[PDB]
RNA sequence: CCGAGGUGGUGGAAUUGGUAGACACGCUACCUUGAGGUGGUAGUGCCCAAUAGGGCUUACGGGUUCAAGUCCCGUCCUCGG
RNA sequence: CGAGGUGGUGGAAUUGGUAGACACGCUACCUUGAGGUGGUAGUGCCCCUUACGGGUUCAAGUCCCGUCCUCG
């Protein structure tokens, strides 16, 4: 019985979940992802992600890839399966792939993009698609103040309590901040990442565009080598995995990543 | 006793929603906007909207005005509003007027936005926020095609079924189509609506950029004084009431319109 | 003696009246798991008989207001030289 | 030179995707303009369902078989 790996761009809105991880008791878009994949193969199908996001957060660059034996058209993995899909989630693409590929161990590397909105008031809009921030914003200061951060470096300070990996340390590709009108976007890269890593320096880096802080700060703060000294992690209410990479020769589609009209 | 008139820019999600128009036994923006808008006056406030928008039709640039003896400082209509508010809806600012004000009547013109999700698969965020469109579209042949309603005409063809009276006519100040990623994006206005004008309008034009009709279609429908001829309505799930105009001697505030990230 | 200050078990917040304890650590039991940590769920306060849905809680009783840890009046305090 | 059978009607459903969208009628419960129009909710079983039985697939208004029809 021949097996076939493919891979999955899932595309999803963690407003209504807990997170990626599958559990027992509660809401997990893999729990669901598998669920409507397997129904499809018709056999109990098990997912590998690309990047476990958080809770109340959002991907729509995820990709997954899971192994079957089970020979569908091609729609299916497609209309097919997000036809058993809730609203929430759904898939953009599927290629086979060769047994060397696997979502989260050929991943080369790993992007985000985070939305603030930065107005006094609540908005309603896309309400859990987006961060509050009343405190206006500096896009300029926090764009040069994080630009630090650029290369590898130990973000110890950055990095949360607990983790998982070994090592503190992290090659961040490239961190420019932008403000699309009232919106402010972070938009992030690095081969892989630590443990709430982007939920804490936007967390600081709002501060250094809310003049509540310094611009050196942010590099200060790495340098020291200390998670308790930088602002409070973020709201995850806003964290988009934009984008993960993989190697040319296992050939993945590449669609847009916004979030919605935000371009590439 | 003095009494205040104010006017307040409501923005809302009526995703959960059904409609703006106050109901019974049901949820409704009003109800919710006038519940909460006492709550802080004090004394049963009952609101003026500006367009009354369909079951699931989104708003940003809403304009309602109330009157009341209240005289809360202006944290209240801001905030306090708000607070009393499901996330769905908020305010944006608030502004007092003169008694030859009303949000509905003083209006010079109204304009909306229609966001068309051209791609042959579903999209999970803002998954109520935007329409699904499979077939492939062609933002320019709809742009042209759709540059016939322009003026003062008799939108007939494009006014929903029941009427007698009060004209089926209408002047159309400018409807550009454009697109932006697998977004497509129609943007119209006009001094005022008839009865699902707009959801027609697209609902048609839709049929263009998918060259299921040819161009021509559009202006041989309208001068075609018809409802049955015209492709069916469409979904009221992305239409965005983005703007409305006042005389400039009110002087009401003018924030962004996108929705979201979209520019004005 | 005039002035600082009193927020959970901690560290540590709260758009400058908006409507609590954000972020984190530490423990109680629970889930996955096999008990590798990590990851999730409830607590870690007080009542309403339990049930339940909820309600009261920011040193403690009063007041102001549509709304108060956040303005005001005092009660017990905790200090600064 | 033509071919069909989806609710009270018309009349649509990606590539076999997971049902009646849209519009008319019909009954509710509301409902300001101020010339009186509009909103929403209901409109196939019973305490599964697209003439009705089959077959194939993870998947069936949608392909194949049948049965009773509608038709040139």
């Amino acid at each position: 019985p021949p097996v076939y790996k493919i891979a999955l761009g899932i595309e999803y809105d963690g407003s209504k979940y807990y997170g990626w991880q599958r559990q027992n008791e509660v809401r997990s878009v893999q729990e669901k992802l598998e669920k409507a994949l397997s129904q499809v193969a018709n056999e109990p199908i098990t997912v590998f992600c690309a990047g476990r996001t958080d809770a109340g957060v959002h991907g729509t660059g995820q990709v997954v890839h899971f192994e079957t034996t089970a020979l569908r058209k091609d729609a299916a993995w497609t209309l097919g399966v997000n036809a058993n899909l809730p609203g929430d989630i759904a898939v953009r693409w599927v290629k086979t792939v060769p047994d060397d590929f696997h979502a989260r161990f050929s991943a080369t590397a790993r992007r985000y993009r985070y939305i603030i909105y930065n107005h006094r008031l609540r908005p309603a809009v896309l309400s859990k698609g987006v961060t509050h921030f009343y405190e206006p914003l500096d896009a300029e200061r926090m764009h040069r103040a994080a630009q630090c951060l650029l290369g590898e470096n130990d973000f110890t300070s950055f990095r949360a309590v607990q983790c998982q990996s070994r090592t503190p340390w992290r090659n961040v590709m490239h961190i420019n901040v932008t403000r699309h009108g009232p919106y402010v976007v972070v938009d992030i890269k690095a081969n892989a990442f630590v443990h709430h890593m982007v939920r804490n320096i936007v967390g600081s880096l709002m501060e250094v565009g809310a003049h509540n802080q310094p611009e050196s700060w942010i590099a200060e703060l790495l340098a020291a080598k200390d998670r308790t000294l930088a602002a409070a992690t973020a709201k995850a209410e806003g964290l988009y995995l934009v984008a993960v990479d993989y190697p040319d020769r296992y050939d993945l589609p590449k669609p847009p990543m916004g979030p919605l009209f935000l371009a590439d």
